[PDB]
């Protein structure tokens, strides 16, 4: 059995971890609300897991982030799918860390076009 991305360099950057994208969330979600969310998930490094999703503006567009500490996390998270957060209803959404590495800033209202360097 060949599963789990032990680690590459060579060809197709293998950088990724277990993570999630949550949508429909309030726009007075809060790192705590996605904790709770996502229980049944092990977010790795806790509060320091969790990356919401802003507007070039500054506002929050619903989408938040969330890393998982193992895959059994990952499956899990999908469970909570169409779920009900508060008085609103929650999307998750299988995502990789590369892309929630980009999506964010290139997301925040202040990105200046990522670092100087390009």
């Amino acid at each position: 059995g060949s599963s789990g991305s032990s680690g590459m360099m060579l060809g197709p950057e293998g950088g990724e971890g277990y993570v999630v994208k949550l949508r429909g969330l309030p726009w007075s979600c809060s790192i705590e609300d996605v904790q709770n969310f996502l229980s049944d998930c092990t977010i790795h490094d806790g509060v320091a897991g969790v990356h919401f999703i802003y507007t070039r503006e500054g506002r929050q567009s619903g989408e938040a982030f969330v890393e998982l500490e193992s895959e059994d996390d990952v499956k899990l998270a999908l469970k909570k799918d169409r779920e009900s957060m508060g008085h609103r209803y929650i999307e998750v959404f299988k995502s990789h860390r590369t892309e929630m590495d980009w999506v964010l800033k290139h997301s925040g209202p202040n990105s200046a076009s990522g670092p100087s360097s390009g």
